């Protein structure tokens, strides 16, 4: 059987998309840039903090120093961290808590493979820390997704090779990172975004222990 499951956070366990949006909108209002509405915010999902800020500045052809750029990015992050104080167990995606319970009762290892600097905090707020055997520290990896580094670290941290593991992801870059690690990917989303050479489910309610076992069998 597989010996471990390697979880992304955003888009698999939960999301904090409403909070990132309110933070960028508040920042744009403060500095007087029109146009940061829900539809525009779709261009910021999956994009780095610094690329997101540049896209906002480009709405007004605005030019800033390195020091001003750093301060704006810090203000947005400060507001984002204040707002995620209200994350709770209600924010866990459908199916995820049952999957965690079933993996733990079958002695299958569980690891977080997320780029979030707030990963341990968010798991504590959702009451999930007791299910996790390890959290890969994104500060200690050399390269981000689609590089495999974070998935290799997550598997190693629970004492397995990536070839013994399943990885769960909602992004094309994450799926590529899983493939290149040697783990088996199962995506959540649609093949237009994720590829059509991997198994995909439409939402997280479909991630059950029996479905993972069927996928591993067919491989
Ligand atoms: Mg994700």
């Amino acid at each position: 059987m597989f010996k471990a499951v390697l979880f992304d956070l955003d888009g698999v366990i939960t999301d904090t998309a409403e909070y990132h949006f309110r933070a960028w909108k508040a920042l744009a209002e403060e500095i007087g840039i029109n146009g940061v509405d829900r539809q525009f915010n779709e261009q910021l999902k999956g994009v780095s903090r610094e690329d997101s800020l540049q896209k906002i500045l480009d709405l007004a052809d605005k030019k800033v120093s390195a020091e001003e750029f750093k301060e704006l990015a810090k203000r947005k992050n400060d507001n984002y961290v204040k707002m995620i104080q209200d994350v709770s167990p209600a924010d866990v995606y459908p199916g995820i808590l049952q999957l965690l319970k079933d993996l733990r009762s079958n002695k299958i290892k569980i690891a977080l493979a997320s780029a979030s600097k707030n990963g341990p905090f968010l798991l504590e707020r959702m009451n999930l820390t007791g299910y996790f055997d390890a959290i890969a520290d994104p500060a200690e990896v050399a390269a981000s997704k689609p590089a495999p580094d974070i998935f290799i670290a997550a598997a190693h941290a629970v004492g397995v090779a990536p070839s013994e593991s399943i990885g769960l992801e909602d992004s094309q870059a994450g799926i590529q990172a899983i493939k290149d690690s040697g783990a088996l990917p199962i995506g959540v989303g649609r093949p237009e975004d994720l590829g059509d050479d991997i198994v995909i489910v439409p939402d997280t309610s479909h991630y059950t222990l029996e479905f993972l076992k069927e996928v591993w069998l067919q491989k």
